[PDB]
């Protein structure tokens, strides 16, 4: 029965899509059976800190990539599912990212991550470049 607060989540998505907003990441979390916005940040290290081994969340992140001609923003969807989350809830989260993408429609790449090392900016950015 997962639901999403589309108006509230859209505002968070739109915030990161605004190149001028100074907000480079937003999270979405479960409030019971509804996915709602969580946190916002300007500093990527503060995103990593939200991703504990005990929680599941979705994140939409603006990365600045390239240089000169190749400079551009690339957006990522990250579904973080900490290693202590049960298999049943891990599967439900990965099903539910389809619903999240009714709001988070446009992205360069999406990720499903349970190893904290893969949240590092340098990793995500190397995956975006390969990609």
């Amino acid at each position: 029965a997962t639901k999403i607060d589309k108006e509230a989540c859209r505002a968070a998505y739109n915030l990161v899509r605004d190149d001028g907003s100074a907000v480079i990441w937003v999270t979405f979390k479960y409030d019971g059976s509804t996915i709602v916005p969580g946190e916002q940040g300007a500093e990527y290290q503060h995103f990593i800190q939200q991703c504990t081994d005990d929680v599941r969340l979705f994140a939409f992140v603006r990365f600045t990539t390239g240089d000169a001609m190749s400079k551009r923003s690339k957006f990522a969807l990250i579904t973080w599912i900490g290693e202590n989350v049960s298999g049943l809830q891990r599967a439900k989260t990965g099903t539910d990212k389809t619903l999240v993408k009714e709001v988070v429609q446009n992205f360069a790449k999406e990720f499903v991550i349970s190893d904290r090392k893969e949240l590092e900016e340098d990793f995500i950015k190397s995956e975006l470049k390969k990609a």
